């Protein structure tokens, strides 16, 4: 058990904050004070990257434990067969439990390679 929704609430504050930045970059695009308003334009847009590259880790990191939720409740129905004579049918969908859990796995195996690959053009 983990309430692991804090990541949620973030999630919210950077939409709001972008939907925001979107209309206040609008009300920006409406000559001392050209070349200030020429500065300010380019600091909303590293600030919409930032809030997009966090909010990009936090969707993997949702979507992470989206399949890590829907990969208990079927470990649950694997160990229910083999946890003796069955059905053959009842070895069959055994059988498409497996496939669907080796296609977490190599979802799993692309996340992290997202948040590596991530990571790595960060250098």
């Amino acid at each position: 058990f983990c309430k692991a929704q804090t990541i949620q609430r973030r999630l919210n504050e950077i939409e709001a904050a972008l939907r925001e930045l979107e209309a206040e970059g609008v009300k920006l695009e409406l000559e001392q004070q050209k070349k200030l308003w020429v500065g300010q334009l380019l600091q909303l847009v590293d600030k919409k990257n930032s809030l997009v590259a966090e909010e990009a880790e936090l969707m993997i990191t949702v979507q992470e434990l989206n399949l890590e939720e829907k990969q208990w409740q079927l470990d649950q129905e694997l160990r229910g067969y083999m946890n003796n004579l069955k059905t053959a049918a009842d070895r069959q969908a055994e059988d498409q439990v497996l496939r669907k859990l080796v296609d977490l796995v190599n979802q799993r195996d692309a996340l992290i390679r997202f948040q590596e690959e991530r990571r790595l053009s960060e250098l």
